[PDB]
């Protein structure tokens, strides 16, 4: 990485060590981001700038000077984990599979402990970066939703757990359509009854395991995010 002079500007002497005198200056950098548009959201912008991890999203700022209002945030890549997952369908490992659950998970452990609650946690709201680095966005339909959500609209944590074991299957199905010809009344016939989305090749018994822990009728019977990522951690290092 080499920076041209243009980019560069000098200010003023900060002093000088042994080797070389040292200038505090301005360096106007060129940066790529995404940037998403349009008292009632000025609120939720500082509030989410604090929300600060690795695995998901940033947000830079807020631009508002005029109508369309738009977001400023961290520019992902490769896009979208579903159809990343679908245009490279054959092309992955079991481990790097893992390696996309554990790295949702850890982001989705940080909300959890910030009492942030995720309302469409989905493979499509999930971004591919540098060294196929996952994070989450779009953090603040029934097919990735839990009993208590299609049927009294009522969000948490486990609710959040739920659609992160239709995102674990939709990463070792490699981007497949979870209940694929069934309609938003059939999913909710056929999970009232008890029947889950089917073991993939790629997923270890004891990923669908976790799977099916994360599809418990009760949300005090799934685990916490934070049971999750230290079960996944595991699994990544051991193999
Ligand atoms: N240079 C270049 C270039 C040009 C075209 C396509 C791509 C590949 N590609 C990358 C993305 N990245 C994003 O879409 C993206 N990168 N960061 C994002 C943040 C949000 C977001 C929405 N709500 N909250 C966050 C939504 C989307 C994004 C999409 N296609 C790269």
């Amino acid at each position: 990485s080499v920076i041209d002079p243009s980019e560069l500007t000098f200010v003023q002497e900060i002093g000088s060590g042994q080797f070389g005198l040292v200038h505090l200056g301005y360096w106007l950098n060129k940066d790529k981001v995404a940037i998403k548009t349009i008292e009632d959201f000025i609120e939720e912008a500082e509030v989410m700038m604090k929300l600060s991890h690795p695995k998901l999203v940033q947000l830079y700022g807020v631009c508002l000077e005029q109508a369309p209002i738009c977001l400023v945030f961290e520019f992902m890549e490769h896009g979208c984990l579903s159809d990343y997952l679908r245009t490279q369908r054959g092309l992955f490992a079991a481990e790097t599979l893992l390696g996309m659950c554990l790295d949702v998970c850890e982001g989705m452990a940080y909300l959890e402990e910030a009492c942030v609650i995720h309302r469409d946690l989905a493979a499509r709201n999930c971004l591919v970066g540098e060294n196929q680095v996952i994070k989450v966005s779009d953090f603040g339909p029934v097919k990735w939703a839990s009993p208590e959500v299609f049927s009294f609209s009522r969000y948490s944590s486990k609710s959040d757990v739920w659609s992160f074991g239709v995102l674990m299957w939709e990463v070792f199905s490699e981007g497949k359509i979870p209940y694929e010809n069934r309609s938003n009344s059939e999913v909710v016939e056929d999970i009232s009854t008890g029947f889950r989305l089917y073991k993939p090749r790629l997923a270890s018994t004891h990923v669908y395991q976790i799977m099916n822990h994360c599809w418990k009728e009760r949300p005090e019977d799934r685990p916490a995010f934070s049971r999750l990522l230290r079960q996944l951690a595991e699994i990544a290092e051991s193999g």
